[PDB]
């Protein structure tokens, strides 16, 4: 066809490229530890003051410190009474956490009728709060239900009068929610709106520094996997495979930014751009009949097979088996070898799918409501990177998480629920199309039809909030790999490679933060 190119050309190639520094970083680091566990005012400012380090992005340092703070605020309540501010941001927080936090502590603030009280539509502050509060709500909290419509109604009649930065905080959260949102993306942005009064000088240096010593880390990342795949040469060899590496590391570095998870981005990130290739593979003029000895040589997993292939599938063969080969020597100097063979399992799963999406679009095969219905969450790749993102993390991980992910949690449906449908949405608003079989199925149109997908959205959004509420399935650094999948559909998918994917490459990976 047209084989690649990235938009982005060669700019991430290269390698990237002060001892004063760095000796700041470490000092304001031990400086806002102290003040997290130091007292501040009351409740609420410790509350909000959390809050900040983590939304500026550098909560990571502090996870214990800032959970103890949390654990004695949730011991130690007088729900009667904060205001609405207090309520809704001390609610945010702790459910975040997994405290189980009723939703009673919103009763307060209806009048007899059952209405929101009318004070309550003046304290902007306090609306702001109980939105993104509300992002926090699981199954049978009616009062969240409505709060987030209320909340959304009063506060875009409300931007007009307010004064910077608080104006620009609301329009933000009415079009990105703080829960939903990628956390390095996010603290990008608090990190403009945090510098404008009263705002904690330390907290805000440390934060920009923290945020360059990171960026300089992933353009170190990221060029190591650029010459990686440059090697391939899947440009020449590879004409209809698209060049979506940088989106992939980028999609990646959402599933985790931290240092630690250094080897995590650099494996998953190969991962999921041979994935594309494969996707494109079965999105080309690759035939059926071409396609089952591939997906056939694939399920098999082994050098030998490769004899097996049409031979222009040779190259994306290899390299599919050179990415996991190399995955177990990366990983063998902790003999998690283990791991490898769930996460080959679950591409092998991928592949599957892919096999019989294809034959639908190919042989022009109308599947039945529930025949489709079965097949469509697993070309979703959900599973597939979550499972994938465990194989370079910690002792935290063990073959028993494995073991939970490959069964189907409900974290990981949740978040397979949550790419199927918002994918599906975003391709028919803006062949084998959800949407297209649900209004033939039960008759009704798009606007209809998006109606009952996002309606699955926002419940499947419960569920995972659910899934983090004490006591839980599996450690909280498990669940977050999930949670942030989710995270990268709400920024990148709704309403090439978009303003979205653009405008965040550039303020993570280009454009550093002038100290
Ligand atoms: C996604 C980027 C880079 C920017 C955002 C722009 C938008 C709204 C893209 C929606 C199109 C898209 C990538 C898909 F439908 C994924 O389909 P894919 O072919 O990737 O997987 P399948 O589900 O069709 O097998
Ligand atoms: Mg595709
Ligand atoms: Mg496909
Ligand atoms: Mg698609």
């Amino acid at each position: 066809a047209d084989f690649q190119p990235s938009i982005w050309g060669d700019l991430f190639l290269n390698c990237p490229d002060d001892a004063e520094t760095e000796k700041r970083h470490q000092q304001l680091k031990e400086e806002v530890r102290k003040m997290i566990v130091a007292p501040m005012a009351n409740s609420t400012q410790k509350l909000a003051f959390i809050d900040s380090v983590q939304r500026l992005g550098v909560s990571y340092h502090f996870t214990k410190e800032i959970e103890d703070e949390l654990e004695n605020i949730y011991h130690n309540n007088n729900d009667a009474e904060n205001d609405l501010y207090t309520t809704s941001i001390r609610f945010r927080l702790l459910r975040e956490h997994g405290y189980n936090v009723s939703c009673d502590v919103f009763n307060k603030f209806k009048d007899e009728q059952g209405n929101f009280k009318s004070s309550v539509t003046s304290d902007v502050r306090g609306l702001l709060e109980l939105y993104q509060a509300s992002y926090l709500r699981v199954h049978g909290e009616d009062i969240l239900d409505e709060a987030i419509s209320f909340t959304t109604h009063h506060l875009s009649l409300a931007v007009a009068s307010l004064d910077h930065p608080l104006s620009e905080e609301v329009s933000h959260a009415l079009k990105q929610s703080i829960r939903r949102g990628l956390p390095r993306v996010e603290a990008r942005h608090y990190l403009s709106v945090y510098q404008d009064e009263s705002h904690n000088k330390a907290l805000l240096e440390f934060a920009k520094i923290d945020f360059n010593m990171l960026q300089f880390l992933h353009r170190k990342e990221l060029s190591e996997i650029c010459r990686w795949w440059k090697d391939l040469d899947f440009q020449r060899k590879l004409p209809y495979a698209r060049d979506r590496v940088v989106e992939g590391y980028f999609w990646i570095s959402g599933v985790y930014f931290e240092p630690q998870y250094s080897l995590g981005r650099k494996m998953l990130t190969k991962v999921i751009a041979m994935a594309s290739i494969v996707d494109d593979t079965y999105d080309s003029y690759a035939t059926y009949e071409e396609l089952i000895p591939y997906t056939n040589a694939i399920e098999r997993w082994d050098i030998k097979c490769i004899d097996e292939i049409p031979e222009y599938m040779k190259p994306s063969y290899k390299a599919l088996l050179d990415v996991y080969e190399e995955m177990v020597q990366l990983v063998a100097e902790h003999g998690r070898q283990y791991r490898v063979e769930y996460a080959k399992n679950a591409m092998i799963r991928l592949a599957q799918s892919y096999l019989v999406e294809a034959k639908w679009t190919l042989q022009n095969y109308k599947p039945s409501f529930e025949e489709f219905k079965a097949n469509a969450l697993p070309t979703c790749g959900y599973a597939m990177l979550a499972i994938t993102s465990f194989v370079g993390m910690g002792d935290i991980v063990t073959p028993e998480t494995f073991k939970w992910a490959a069964s189907d949690p409900k974290i990981i449906q949740a978040s397979t629920i949550i790419c199927r449908f918002m994918d599906d949405v975003a391709e028919h608003k803006f062949d084998c199309s959800a949407i297209e079989c649900y209004m033939e199925e039960y008759g009704v149109t798009a606007q209809e039809a998006y109606d009952v997908f996002n309606k699955h959205v926002e419940s499947a959004w419960k569920d995972l909030n659910q899934e983090f509420l004490k006591p839980t399935e599996m450690p909280t650094e498990v669940l977050n790999r999930s949670l942030n999948l989710a995270r990268v559909m709400d920024v990148l998918y709704r309403e090439y490679v978009g303003k979205a994917a653009k405008g965040g490459i550039t303020s993570l990976l280009i454009e550093p933060i002038a100290l």
